[PDB]
């Protein structure tokens, strides 16, 4: 049954909520199990088979001596570890399932850039990875083409193919929902719209997602949503393409 | 005397250390000020002219309930309520000043997707920024094309040049320091050193750093010491060489 989805997303885009609502919209024609990879995540909305703050805890660490941002850090180089044990926890898990559900570090850079998160990856089947984003950074041309960039940068990082999506689109208007899409779906509306802008940086931006563009047919957003299951069907086939035609 | 360098890095690249060290280096033919942005440092190796912590640390904030990566985003939201009172402040001391030196906070994606971060910078006349890696990163031509495209993120999400660099390199033994400049000023040789990997990634990653390096000629990368002060000259001239062609 085997399948694997990681959660990307920065601190703030809901993806542990996403994780959990995925899960049982899953677990209906599908077994499933979450993985909980965050050292300071204080409760979790679902039933971790893995969870390693039974092994440390970013506040443990903290009633150590540790300033916060050197406790992260440190919680994530103690479970290195307990690599080894980790990979082969989460292979056992992986064909007892359909879907084994990856939640990653809040700090998304303990994930592209520490050791664990990033071996951790690098030594799975062909992982899915879904970047989520809160459609608030997106206020303007520049913040669109950030987006897939960076979602190619986690690709590139992790060596997983890496799809980006919108969470909590239930809070859209639709006013900003058609917004967004127009500037996400036609993409030679915004590869063109990337130059009503006369500075420095209003130029290179152009010539920026100009070529990634023209070089590997890029992705579809997903617009997702914990609340109303928006688009759990639409990564649902996804994560089965995926599997698919790998 | 005006003139703004703003030190990006990850949680471990010694970014405090360097801008401390490099301001020093300065103090010598020029008036210094020194701009503390991150929230959850402990101490400091300067004396600061703007430190956020004064308003809010990340700590006092964990002193009312917050779970550590919620205490960050919190501190950053508080500061906004201080937004212009700092964006101010910081412009004051721009022009009483040769350098102004920017230490940003240590959880760079607090400094990417926050406000506070993004807005502060793209309003502040033609900064510099300076992305710092711990050359460990680094161990395959993997990790060096990851480099130089995250820095062209930074650039695309502050709108300011980026300029990508190795802090620590006293500790590389000269082994260690062929092997990093080759891949690195070398283009065309990382560029073709972008094949000997046959697999869905061992492929599109070629294609990647591929292009980004035709479009716009690409930047050299420095290497720094705060402990031996290699490549502050160079730095030095790059902030100069910056200040002109803007
Ligand atoms: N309206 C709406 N609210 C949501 C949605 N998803 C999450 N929320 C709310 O926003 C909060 C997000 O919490 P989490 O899912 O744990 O966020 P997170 O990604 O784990 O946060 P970090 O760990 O810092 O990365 C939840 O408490 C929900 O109340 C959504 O799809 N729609
Ligand atoms: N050998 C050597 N050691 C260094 C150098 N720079 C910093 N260090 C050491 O590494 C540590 C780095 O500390 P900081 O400069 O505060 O690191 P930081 O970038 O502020 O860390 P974060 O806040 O998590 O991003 C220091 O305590 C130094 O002892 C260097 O250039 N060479």
């Amino acid at each position: 049954a085997s399948m694997i989805v990681v959660f990307v997303g920065t601190a703030g885009s809901g993806k542990t909520t996403l994780t959990g609502e995925f899960g049982r919209y899953l677990e209906d024609n599908y077994k499933v199990a979450y993985v909980n990879l965050d050292t300071g995540v204080k409760e979790l909305p679902y039933e971790p088979s893995i969870d390693v703050r039974e092994f440390v805890t970013v506040e443990e660490i903290m009633r150590e001596g540790y300033g916060p941002n050197g406790a992260i850090v440190e919680s994530y180089d103690r479970l290195m570890e307990k690599f080894n044990e980790y990979l082969n926890k989460i292979l056992r898990l992986e064909k007892e399932n359909d879907y084994v559900l990856i939640d990653t570090p809040g700090q998304m850079e303990t994930f592209l850039f520490h050791e664990f998160g990033v071996r951790l990856m690098e030594n799975l089947p062909y992982p899915l990875v879904v970047y989520i984003s809160d459609p608030e950074i997106l206020k303007k041309p520049n913040d669109y083409c950030f987006v897939r960039f960076f979602a190619l940068l986690i690709d590139l990082r992790l060596g997983a193919t890496t799809i980006p999506a919108l969470n909590k689109v239930d809070l859209l208007s639709e006013e900003e929902k058609e917004r967004h899409r127009k500037y996400f779906e036609d993409i030679d509306y915004l590869t063109a719209r990337l130059k009503l802008d006369p500075s420095m940086q209003g130029l290179m931006a152009y010539k920026m997602c100009s070529m990634m563009t023209e070089v590997l047919p890029p992705v579809r957003v997903l617009y997702l949503s914990a609340k109303t299951r928006e688009g759990f069907e639409d990564l649902e086939t996804l994560a089965y393409e995926h599997y698919c035609t790998c």
